[PDB]
């Protein structure tokens, strides 16, 4: 397999680079796993791709694989300036080399952009437990729970980030909660602001205290005022309303399993490592541990549509009463987006006949990490024909009925950071069009019920509110058209307004096709203010048979819009959110739009979008990448609990062929069916593959939870 | 389900009793749909008419009478000094004895040219083309191996367009002649007839004008003398009768990796798992009853979930395509399904194809055009399937290299689909149930394009297809009467949005919080609630109840459009008359009796002075503040065909509609009350506890051997 330069990294892999690392005593590494922050640790390992230059030699013009290597980020704690380095390591198999990366001069807050880690929440919990200490009673009287001696009543936190109000801080809101099932959900009405900058977590300091609405300054404060009788309290067998067990009932209860697929003659794709063939279809995946999935030299009909289509960044923004709601813009790739990519369960998160693959995570670990039926690969029938006529004679009889039966295959995988589970598919359909999608469930971020609240959310249980957010997720869309060099254009519908040439009294006012053409990136880098025109177009100059140049679509599904201010401080880390689509010449130091820095310095990240269009680059004929915002308002409502739901919770874009294949490239499927009428007889079923009605039974369900280094 | 009957449609039974009914007054003077005169008296369609939703609401609500149930019967009165079109209500049923007007149009003096196009009316235009085409006949012989006149199995053909003339009154065609060959739809041959088909004696008919490859001729005549005389640029088209023609559907080419079984398919072991007994469904929370209204199509009607009415009525109401060209016919183009029998074109469904074939599918019958109620095989299909992707789920980590719980709600459908085939394009309609209080309408379009002759001027209106042909540039405009009863009749409409506030940081006052915010607007007032195209349509629409859920927030149902749809005619602009309501993606209307329809059969041939102006609903800007209101919904995409619709356009990314979802309705989530959920539990030093409320599946089955009949006759 050429696919294979696309590939993760093995779990050979993997700890060959760790050992290398490992070997070097001037590093002085530390496990992950070490409870202290002043440590040299290796964060996050994952494969680096080699420069699409060397690739598509290796592709296309029969020249050397290129060098295989890993991307290394190493936290350097344990020294006077603690600092994030990042490290080219290679080469695969048999490291020998070790060279830095990305340099940044003059930016002082690569310490404090780091990402939250395992060791780094345990020592926030000691925080917690011990600056705590003064309210145990004030926790008991009004949860009932508490830090100290609390077995099956214990409180727990969820964090906010950004950590402050300015690049370089590290102060986190944390929202206190109730640990029970579903425990999101149960917010106590405390939340409290931690100073842990320091590599001295006994530097850490309770800084702020709110309470039901009003701020304390200290827990000290806060437990006195309520001795005094000074706070105003809210104190807070059917399953708890935040649990998924069934309650209610319907008014037709049903008591019997649906419908489900059978795949007796087993799959029709063919799955070798990372490469994928189906039908017209072939391609290489991965799941970027950092980033998420993404499809790789895409082709149909053996030419080359996308070189790359990948998840880029997932961000949830939030307003709120509370201090840690108002605090809360989340961006997904700070917490390690590809790496969350828990356990598919058979028959529910993909259909029980589906394949379903492992990988290997190294990110926040000791070691590599085991991570079962990480992603699944399957065919689908929708429900749909592809195609389907009725030809009739008018007469009470038919010259033809023709039907193609809809089926799809499905690359599909998660992430599930915390509260939210989002599901990423890449869906090939086939005749050639191709979509992505993210459906949204698990459950919201939520906050303690005030009245103040009703103006940022909706309340959804007794002291619960639902706070007001937008999602926006980037995609990069590196079409490749029939090869690398395209052009972008546009078609839009206009009316004229002419003599009608057979009535010359009357006038003829009718639609009318008009061509724009796009030469520089700022023409073709769309806000959310302008009208997006109905036919997006990623051309070649090739043409097909009829003389129409062969062009790739976009069509994008999205309720998304503009959301922080241009220009307005945290609003530099996702200046891709100004469009839904932009168009830029493909550079190697524009591959990402976002990075794993982005969530915990938002005010001055390592990427900033706006400037890959900054130099306004002629993009006629060059080898072009599409970037694509899709996202959707959500305003909870009282049906998201326990969790949201994915019916109409979808967003994405579709990838439509346009004058690209001679005829429809479906018409190679030997599935069509056509039934022929015949004089005085039964009709002729014409078809190219036998009927089939065989039943198999799939696996029965098994599911393991558990995610492990071997 | 007995209630549900005061929706269903007309038996064989009662179309027969109606027929007889209206046969037995002989001053009517009836002939049948097929007598190949115009100037007849007959029947043209006969559908159940709806009783008045006041009387409706108590029967299903208030324990009183079923209302009188009756037809609808439209006549044609061609066998008079001044023709005309009536229709009446027919009833009681059973039993008919009287015939009431309905619809009445006083004043308005263009029912006939206004009537649908018929079988009859097609075999005499045949006839015209026949004798006024003689002087083109070797022409046609050299041009095309083709002929009208003493053809087998090289016969012409004609396309009529629509609508017909340039002004109330006309009846003048545009006709795309082609050769009649598999898939005939897009073989022009250059040729277009402009025919006036006015009056009801068809020996006045006459060819007024002529197209042919880009000039204009006068008459039949005319073309053959300059033709024979050497003087014209004519298009030789080869022979169309080993390889399939591209206009078939069989199979060509070979992809690249083989596909030699069938994929995978639905089973269903354990049957159905909703419970669909005449036209009315229960399927868990959900219950409804359906109707195939034979003049505009699928509708369902008194929606409830969970025991509370959600929708009254969920209807199509049109389905329009608007075309540009080069050429006479394509420029006229603009088609109105409604006035071609929408939902009286719902032919026979293809099991595992058209529907999994798990599917219940169900016959129905249509008087539309026939001379007796005419049994349509496998109509509509009701069926359950997983959607590939769960209602929900949770992994709930540990962060340790474990889990707390994993829960998941394998995702389900119901989906009540029919079709419409009026000619040459087959939509699919879905109306889509999920089991947590979602729904969903869906139109796919599939079949062949409208297409014209090629030449270079073609392209400015479209795009070459093949060497002959050009798939002329449209946009589809599908509308659809959703009339939202949410709790009950008495609702109002508001829509949420996100505003910033910039505030002083209240933890660091030397700082600002810039941040989100919840608007809410209300509306008051029909025009405040119509949002046309260059609007900014919220992202929240809201139809409410004055109830409030256990949270203090009004419950509500949401609409969600899913649409590529823009205005397309200047508002106010001679056929633009005829589908106003495609200037609002959402309208809200107060609801009125006589305005429960956007469109009629008549829309489309008189399209500039039509029975039913949608803006005119909106002209009384009404209060709509607690009233019964009604949304109406424009859904639609710009279509620009390009090579990959030949032969066929393909449903995938060519589907639009909406979702209704409840805001706020139920306490929680109201698919809680599911017992397919599965949660897997850890336990220490144990293999996970795996509990569920359902035993596990792995039952097999088979469906019956695939057949189809494709004939659809009176029984
Ligand atoms: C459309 O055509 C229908 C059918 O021809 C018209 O209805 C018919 O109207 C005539 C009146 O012209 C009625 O005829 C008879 O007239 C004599 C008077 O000499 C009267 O004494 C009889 O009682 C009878 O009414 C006829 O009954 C009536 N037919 C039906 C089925 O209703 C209709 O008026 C035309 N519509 C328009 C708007 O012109
Ligand atoms: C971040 O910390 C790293 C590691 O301490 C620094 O990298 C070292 O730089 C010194 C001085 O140039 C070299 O002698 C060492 O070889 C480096 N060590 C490694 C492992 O690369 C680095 O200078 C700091 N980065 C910045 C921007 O200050
Ligand atoms: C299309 O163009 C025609 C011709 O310019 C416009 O018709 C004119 O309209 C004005 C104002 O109503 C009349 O006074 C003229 O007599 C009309 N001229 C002719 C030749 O008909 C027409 O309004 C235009 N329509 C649209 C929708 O733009
Ligand atoms: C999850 O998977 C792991 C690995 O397969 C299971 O651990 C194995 O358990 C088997 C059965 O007892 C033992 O024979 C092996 O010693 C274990 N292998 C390893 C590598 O640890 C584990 O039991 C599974 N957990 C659950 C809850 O199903
Ligand atoms: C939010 O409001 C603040 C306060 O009005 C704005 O901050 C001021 O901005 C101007 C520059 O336009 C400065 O001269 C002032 O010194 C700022 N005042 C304070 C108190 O900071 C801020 O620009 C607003 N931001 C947005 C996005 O609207
Ligand atoms: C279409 O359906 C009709 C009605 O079932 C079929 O007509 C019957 O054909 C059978 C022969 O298999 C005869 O026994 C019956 O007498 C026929 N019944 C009627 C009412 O005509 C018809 O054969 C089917 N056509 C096709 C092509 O399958
Ligand atoms: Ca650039
Ligand atoms: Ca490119
Ligand atoms: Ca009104
Ligand atoms: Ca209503
Ligand atoms: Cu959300
Ligand atoms: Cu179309």
């Amino acid at each position: 397999r050429k696919a294979g330069v696309f590939s993760d990294l093995s779990n050979q892999e993997l700890k060959a680079v760790h050992s290398f690392l490992w070997s070097k005593k001037e590093l002085r590494l530390q496990p992950s796993s070490t409870t202290t922050m002043a440590k040299n640790t290796v964060f996050l390992i994952e494969m680096l791709l080699p420069k699409k230059y060397h690739v598509l030699r290796f592709l296309d013009k029969g020249e050397r694989h290129p060098v295989r290597e890993a991307r290394a980020v190493i936290f350097f704690g344990d020294q006077e300036h603690p600092n994030v380095t990042e490290f080219a390591v290679g080469p695969l198999p048999g490291p020998c080399y070790m060279r830095a990366l990305s340099p940044r001069p003059g930016y002082q807050s690569s310490w404090a952009s780091r990402p939250i880690s395992t060791a780094e929440y345990a020592l926030l919990y000691h925080t917690l437990q011990e600056a705590t200490k003064p309210l145990h009673q004030f926790f008991l009287n009004t949860t009932g729970f508490s830090f100290q001696d609390c077995h099956d009543r214990c409180l727990a936190f969820t964090d906010v980030a950004p950590r402050g109000v300015a690049s370089g801080q590290r102060r986190s809101w944390l929202i206190i909660q109730r640990y029970v099932e579903g425990y999101f959900l149960h917010p106590t009405g405390l939340e409290l602001l931690v100073d842990h900058g320091s590599t001295d977590a006994g530097h850490w300091a309770v800084e702020q205290v709110w309470y039901n609405g009003k701020f304390y300054g200290s827990p000290e404060e806060l437990a006195r005022k309520y001795a005094d009788g000074e706070v105003d309290v809210v104190v807070l067998e059917p399953p708890l309303f935040s649990s998924h067990k069934p309650r209610g009932d319907f008014p037709s209860p049903i008591h019997v399993s649906g419908p489900r697929l059978v795949q007796p003659h087993g799959p029709r794709f063919r799955l070798e490592g990372n490469a994928v063939l189906y039908g017209g279809w072939s391609f290489a995946f991965r799941l970027r541990s950092s980033s998420g999935l993404q499809v790789l030299n895409v082709h149909f009909g053996g030419e080359r549509i996308a070189y790359e289509v990948s998840v880029q960044e997932a961000v949830a923004l939030y307003g709120g009463h509370t201090p840690a709601g108002m605090q809360t813009k989340y961006l997904d790739v700070g917490w390690g987006l590809g790496s969350v990519t828990h356990e598919l369960a058979p028959g529910i998160d993909c259909p029980e006949t589906a394949t379903f693959l492992d990988t290997f995570h190294y990110y926040d670990a000791d070691d590599p990490v085991h991570y079962p039926r990480a992603l699944c690969l399957f065919e689908m029938p929708t429900g749909v024909p592809l195609r389907r006529h009725f030809n009739s004679n008018f007469k009470g009889g038919f010259n033809f009925y023709a039907g193609l039966k809809g089926q799809v295959l499905v690359l599909r995988t998660t992430s599930t950071v915390y509260n939210y589970d989002y599901i990423w598919d890449f869906i090939f359909y086939p005749n050639g069009v191709m979509e992505a999608k993210m459906h949204a469930t698990g459950y919201v971020h939520a906050t303690f019920y005030t009245p103040e609240g009703l103006r940022h959310g909706t309340r959804l249980h007794t002291h619960l509110i639902g706070n007001i957010h937008t999602h926006l997720v980037h995609y990069r869309v590196d079409l490749d058209v029939a090869g690398t060099k395209n052009s972008f254009q546009t078609l839009q519908m206009k009316l004229e307004n002419i003599t009608n040439p057979w009535s010359p009294r009357h006038r003829v006012v009718q639609p009318t096709l008009e061509q724009t053409q796009y030469s520089w990136e700022r023409q073709a880098a769309f806000r959310f203010k302008r009208k997006l025109p109905k036919y997006l177009l990623f051309t070649s100059p090739q043409e097909n048979p009829w003389g129409h140049k062969r062009s790739y679509r976009l069509q994008i599904h999205s309720m998304a819009d503009q959301v922080l201010p241009p220009g307005w401080q945290e609003e530099q880390a996702i200046t891709w959110a100004r469009y839904p689509l932009a168009v830029t010449k493909y550079r190697e130091s524009e591959l990402c739009s976002s990075s794993i820095y982005h969530q915990n310095d938002p005010w001055d990240p390592p990427v900033v979008f706006e400037q890959f269009l900054h130099n306004n680059e002629n993009i006629e004929n060059e080898d072009l990448v599409a970037w694509v915002t899709v996202g959707f308002l959500h305003i909870p409502h009282s049906e998201d609990i326990p969790n949201t739901a994915t019916p109409g919770n979808s967003v994405g874009f579709l990838l439509r062929p346009f004058n690209f294949f001679p005829e429809d490239p479906s018409l190679a499927s030997r599935d069509t069916v056509i039934v022929w009428p015949r004089d005085n007889g039964p009709n002729y079923v014409q078809r190219w593959i036998p009927e089939d009605r065989d039943c198999s039974m799939p696996p029965p369900f098994s599911y393991n939870g558990t995610y492990r280094p071997v």
